[PDB]
């Protein structure tokens, strides 16, 4: 057939409730009235009552706010029967599909990590690995990627750059020299991961290097 | 549209209970699960749980016998939501009638009738009117 | 729209039978299953099952051998109806030609036909005259 | 194929015009955007201007009432072609059915009928015969 196109609808939708998505017409009509329901998930079914269709016109409705974060997609089906009571038409799977929007901030995969080197080592040398997550869409936006990050490394002392990150994997290197295990033994430094590449929202970790 | 037929039952019916009687699907499942009720008297109204639905395969069945003599003709509502909450067709009625059977035995309007008639009157002459009752189809 | 051309078909055909003729698929299909049939005269209808198709893969099939002198074409409906219930596509128009073959002998308009002329008449003159027909195709 | 059921409309139909009837869709719009379009009697043809279709949406409608003592049915062709140029879809024949409402009133054969008969004969005599007709369905 010419069937019906999926429709999309954004999330965390805000303004006056009703919102009309589309209107249905059986044109088998002619002969009597026909009574417009519809069923389904979000529909009778639980989530009830997300989405209403008004028996008489046949327009379909969407009755409060969505988070794709709960359910990302709904299927619905469309009826049509006549006052006598006979269905008139074979019914319609009707879908929507339910578009990100970045609500979610993102969460280090630990509360706290580790890590431990020894004293003489050379400078580009991988010492620990931190981890991380955003809950939103990371496949089509931006809204999931993160961008790793440091700002504070205790005992700034001897100098204050021992160490960077791979922005892209998290990964920690040593970058500078000066090390010892005599004098300054643990450092404590401050992490912090983005949403959008750096862009968006952020929040912060700690990892804590001790010196062989 | 391309309803769908009223749907004949017999009365009396008697083997082993289920009794799957149609099977229906929505096809705007293409995204999500649907998920299949249905509504009415006989259904989740007075008598409840004559009929009912498997939610995902979309079976429609009578689950005991019934006497026309009670209720001779039920009409239900079915639906269809998606796993996120949402409608997806307008619903659709459905009609069952239930096909008379031969469960009754008359009875007599009144349990005894009297009448009345002169000694000498000629033979081909009316005297009582006698009455009863069936229930079952007549028609 | 982008229709469905007319399906020409030769007239006593004769091989192994099925012989599929073409495949149909509704796109919407992403949703529930589909299910195929088709409607009209040498489908359902009188010359039933000439036609028929395969309710989930959309081949349509000419079941037997055909006679154009019979019937010289024919004209079908094609349908799709989801699990739950209901129609998905407007139903669609279908069309076959039965091509004309060398099945009939001539056969003369009487049994036999009479004249007459006299006898003292000139070379090149018309006498009778004498007819007969073909049934097959002639245009 | 799945075609498209005939299209059941009333007559002399009355509310706020337009009036959809369905929507269709060609699927091969992947690619460009398709250009919805649609011909025939009723349509480009004489009657012009009784149906017509949203070449973006693929809507058709009914412009305005109609009497099925004039026309009591139409077939239509509808097409679909691509921003570029060229036709994606075989056309598609659509059929439109116009279902009779009583708005005729009868009339009489004649405007007067004259008759005789004797003035002795016996009761249960045949004498004239009266005609008229309704133009509306009967059947
Ligand atoms: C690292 O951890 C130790 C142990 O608590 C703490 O005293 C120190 O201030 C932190 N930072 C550095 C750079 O040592
Ligand atoms: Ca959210
Ligand atoms: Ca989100
Ligand atoms: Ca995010
Ligand atoms: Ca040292
Ligand atoms: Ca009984
Ligand atoms: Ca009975
Ligand atoms: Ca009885
Ligand atoms: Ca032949
Ligand atoms: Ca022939
Ligand atoms: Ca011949
Ligand atoms: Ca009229
Ligand atoms: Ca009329
Ligand atoms: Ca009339």
């Amino acid at each position: 057939d010419w069937v019906i196109p999926p429709i999309k609808v954004s999330e965390n939708e805000r303004g006056p409730f009703p919102k009309r998505l589309v209107q249905i017409k059986s044109n088998k009509d002619r002969f009597n009235k026909v009574y417009y329901s519809i069923t389904g998930q979000g529909a009778d079914n639980p989530p009830q009552g997300v989405f209403r269709i008004e028996w008489e016109t046949g327009w379909m409705l969407v009755t409060r706010p969505l988070d794709r974060e709960e359910y990302d997609k709904y299927v619905l089906s469309s009826h049509a029967v006549s006052e006598n009571g006979s269905p008139v038409e074979e019914p319609m799977e009707i879908t929507i599909n339910v578009i990100d929007q970045n609500d979610n901030r993102p969460k280090f995969t630990q509360d706290v990590f580790r890590g431990s080197v020894r004293e003489g080592v050379q400078p580009g040398t991988q010492v620990m690995a931190v981890s991380a997550t955003d809950e939103d869409d990371n496949i089509d936006s931006l809204n999931g990627v993160l961008s790793y990050s440091i700002l504070k490394q205790d005992p700034e002392e001897p100098i204050p750059n021992l160490f960077t990150i791979n922005r892209e994997t998290g990964v920690i290197s040593l970058i500078g020299t000066g090390l010892d295990r005599e004098k300054f033994p643990e450092y404590t430094l401050t992490v912090q991961a983005t949403d959008l590449e750096g862009a968006g929202l952020s929040v912060e970790g700690k990892a804590i290097i001790q010196i062989t």
